[PDB]
């Protein structure tokens, strides 16, 4: 409880509560502007929300069959996956995991990244003995901003989620990987570049036709959904006749860039601080305050400012806490996950990891802080779901969700659901909820394979997969 915390700290906890609490009226405010930005991003003039086409113009039926490869570039490790779509409305996947070398996510020699992915593919080929012969369709899940005018293209906009490699931005990633595959004479062809949220949208629809959206609450945030071609104004008169107006089209929103103008989001001085000190300030406004990548950075700055104010961690060595992005989301997650009255797990963390001693009330505050920024992250993140469900007329449906924060972060699922009930105003038992958030399918694995299948079928039918002349 709080029945033994000094008045100095209780007054700070009350202010932190007031700034990190987002009521239902504010959520509804954010959502309305969110909807405008979604529409604006579909016009030629554009907007801060990219609204990138995914070039998937069909719903998976289940009758899809074949052997498709699918790689997934995460920040921690590369994931090669073989997917046998049986057509029984399920799949059989043989996968591998290849750890990323130390400085890889940050390497100055970009050729090492592609060289790594290609070599890892060859190992998977020899271990699965599938190095005889058709050309294996490959689905490449590249979950970073990348505009695409056709499905087998991905021009890197900017690195996120801890990635920083020199000469890849503004470049098509696909040929980089493709002509590395061909140097090793591997029987692979990149048939599709897919965003993790889109692969998720499709993998889940494949096994749940009630899937209205595929969202990621992970080290990054993003959401994909099926729109209709006619709604996408910017593609007006840039498409072939095999892509009609009533046609479905998976949209990769890339809405982590929402409100870069800063006109609705309840940013605080700590939020502004995180932004100003981040690699590229003025970017990812929405993402910076809901994303797993930044949640710990928030905690770090609040702790630092409360210290440089003679209120907390007095006469302690904050030498280790001074390093930016030293705290990832595991810290808030583990602090909130502390089962002990005296918060003994938390104590151990600041001692072993940062070499700083805390009193009991100091951990009482740290803990309540992790609750506030985590609950706000949830309540704000679901504003993208309500916005999409309302721009389209989705009265009911399932939202396929994945991500390390959705999955691992304590009480996040509950918070995201309550945040969603507050926005709509729903009252009673949660089973009555017309729209619910459900655990997603394998988006980067199964999903990408299901998209390679849908893509090869169009190639075979001679039909297009991008804008004319792309
Ligand atoms: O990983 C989830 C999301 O992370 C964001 O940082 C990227 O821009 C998106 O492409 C991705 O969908």
């Amino acid at each position: 409880s709080m029945a033994d915390v000094p008045k100095e700290l209780m007054d700070e906890i009350h202010q932190l509560e007031d700034m990190f609490t987002v009521d239902s009226e504010t959520l509804r405010k954010v959502v309305k502007h969110f909807i405008d930005e979604l529409n604006k991003g579909l016009t030629k003039k554009g907007g801060n929300i990219p609204m990138i086409p995914g070039w998937v113009m069909e719903f998976p039926t289940g009758k899809e069959s074949g052997n498709y490869l699918a790689i997934d570039l995460g920040g921690t490790n590369l994931r090669v996956v073989l997917v046998k779509l049986s057509g029984n409305h399920t799949f059989d996947t043989t996968q591998s995991k290849y750890k990323l070398p130390h400085d890889m996510r940050t390497t100055k020699h970009q050729e090492e990244l592609w060289s790594f992915i290609a070599d890892s593919l060859k190992d998977f080929m020899v271990e699965q003995e599938l190095l005889n012969t058709d050309t294996l369709p490959l689905g490449f899940t590249f979950s970073y901003p990348a505009s695409q005018n056709k499905i087998n293209e991905g021009i890197l906009q900017r690195w996120t989620k801890g990635f920083d490699i020199p000469n890849v931005e503004g470049h098509d990633v696909v040929p980089l990987l493709q002509n590395e595959i061909s140097k090793r004479e591997l029987p692979i062809e990149i048939v599709a570049l897919i965003n993790d949220t889109v692969g998720t949208l499709i993998a889940s629809y494949y096994t749940d036709p009630e899937t209205k959206m595929g969202v990621i609450f992970g080290t990054g945030v993003n959401g994909a959904f099926y729109d209709v071609v006619s709604d996408i104004e910017k593609l007006e008169g840039k498409l072939a006749d095999d892509i009609p107006s009533n046609s479905p089209m998976a949209i990769n929103c890339e809405y982590g860039s929402f409100d870069n103008e800063h006109l609705v989001l309840p940013r605080t001085k700590y939020d502004v601080a995180v932004d100003e000190q981040s690699p590229r300030p003025g970017q990812q406004a929405f993402e910076k305050m809901t994303s797993g990548y930044y949640l710990g950075e928030l905690l770090r700055l609040v702790l630092l400012e409360l210290n440089e104010k003679g209120l907390m961690l007095k006469d302690q060595d904050l030498s280790k806490l001074k390093q930016p992005y030293i705290m990832d989301t595991s810290y808030p997650a583990r602090i909130e996950d502390d089962p002990f009255e005296n918060l003994e797990d938390t104590d151990d963390i600041f001692q072993k990891d940062f070499g700083v001693k805390t009193t009991l009330p100091e951990r009482k505050l740290i803990r309540r802080l992790c609750e506030l920024i985590g609950t706000r992250a949830a309540r704000l993140a679901v504003c993208g779901i309500a916005a999409i469900c309302q721009k389209r007329g989705y009265k009911t449906g399932h939202i396929a969700a994945d991500g390390s924060v959705y999955n691992k972060y304590p009480g996040f699922k509950e918070a995201a659901a309550k945040g969603l009930r507050d926005i709509y105003g729903w009252t009673g038992d949660a089973s009555k909820d017309p729209i619910t958030i459900v655990p997603a399918e394998d988006g980067s694995g199964a999903g990408a394979a299901v998209i390679a299948a849908l893509s090869e079928k169009r190639i075979a039918e001679g039909k297009s997969l991008g804008i004319i002349g792309a």
